[PDB]
């Protein structure tokens, strides 16, 4: 089993990292697929986001980070993954993932879509929230890895 | 009864199409009112979206297609329609249509708001999803009419 | 003893906002309307204008003040020494976003409470986004907004 965890990860947070720790324990191979997502004007470049996700995850031997800008249903076949991993924090996540799962079932029928929910300690962590707090000088050290905090710190001065 | 089905239809999809076939069977006159929707930066122009919706409903005699860029509560009067038709796919749709209907009740008190839910076969189909998949060269033929599929294909080349 | 801070974008302030302000003024000693600059929303009215509009609609309430701000809300509520946030819940969407924002503020401002009101069903559907879109198309929005705000929309789209 090779699982693919796709997202924008702008930047990667302790919310993502918890899911990755749990996936790392359940599957033989975990690939973090950082989506380019140019139409979201991500705060960080694809290169940095890949780099932060690597730094935050280097300590896990069966976890890899890779960037992509193609259709997710195509990229998963290029990585030879048979499982999608997504996280569910709230009903808006569930609805969207529910629809995307039915959709990817059409585009990539041999790929399962599976979901995890967060630990209550990380259920509320948003990348949009971390970005908006850091841009106004709020402390985001409780929601991200130190390297990411350091990155946010540098990015806004 | 003259029912008015307003939407952005960017582009019209098999989910829209299912609701229209079912409405045409239920009401004497069905108008598809295509909204300009400038705040949505539509992939297609209002003219193309009208042409597409008309092409897809060509075979239904009690169905007409019209473009409009005015307030919906004014346009429905200009069309002398007494019923709104809207679709409900998910809690997100339900919330929004619920708010829009109490709002249209103030602006157009003589117009009913009514809802259909999609066949499970088209429940997951989103216009936004169709657009984002076509933009990355994923096959979207199962979610749209052949003319619409061609129109997406041409739109990114 | 209780100083409550109601933060929002207020673009523009609405009768839905107004009901909550009315109900809160009856409930707390001091009510502060904190209007966020919200540049990331490309607001229709300027901060200066939104503040002024929010003031005109609230002048009849003595324990209510209006102030604009563009700093972090969790810093700003401390700066106002307010001990409770007021937010409104109209629908599941508000509830999710507010639930997530309250847990986040609990981390940034642990001694500030987050509390919620739900709208009277007569203002349940009123949105600033809705009022703006209707006015921009010349609809009558007088039932959703105070006369000063209605006038402000009409002129802004002319
Ligand atoms: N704190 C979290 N806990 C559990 N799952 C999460 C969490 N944050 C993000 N995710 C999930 O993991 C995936 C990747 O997240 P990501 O794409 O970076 O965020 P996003 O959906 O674009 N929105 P945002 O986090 O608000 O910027 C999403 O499917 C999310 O459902
Ligand atoms: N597959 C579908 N089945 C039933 N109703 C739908 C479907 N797709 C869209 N609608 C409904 O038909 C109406 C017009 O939709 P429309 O404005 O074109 O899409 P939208 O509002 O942009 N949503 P989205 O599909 O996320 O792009 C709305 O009432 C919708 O909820
Ligand atoms: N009619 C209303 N009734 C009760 N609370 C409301 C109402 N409208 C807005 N609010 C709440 O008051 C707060 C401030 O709102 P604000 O951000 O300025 O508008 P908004 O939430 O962006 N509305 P909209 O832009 O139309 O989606 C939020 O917690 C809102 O959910």
């Amino acid at each position: 089993n090779r699982v693919l965890y796709p997202g924008t990860f702008d930047p990667i947070t302790k919310g993502h990292g918890d899911l990755i720790e749990r996936a790392s324990r359940l599957f033989d191979h975990v690939i973090i697929a950082v989506a380019a997502s140019p139409k979201k004007n991500p705060l960080f470049s694809l290169e940095q986001r890949v780099a932060l996700a690597q730094e935050v995850t280097k300590h896990l031997p069966n976890v890899e980070v890779v960037g992509f800008s193609t259709l997710l249903a195509h990229f998963v076949k290029e990585q030879k993954a048979n499982v999608f991993l997504r996280g569910l924090r709230a009903v808006s996540d569930f609805e969207y993932e529910f629809q995307l799962a039915n959709m990817n079932r059409q585009l990539a029928p041999d790929v399962e879509s599976m979901f995890l929910t967060p630990s209550e300690k990380y259920s509320f962590i948003s990348s949009t929230l971390v970005r908006e707090i850091a841009a106004l000088g709020g402390d985001i050290s409780k929601f991200v890895h130190p390297a990411v905090a350091d990155a946010l710190a540098e990015r806004f001065k």
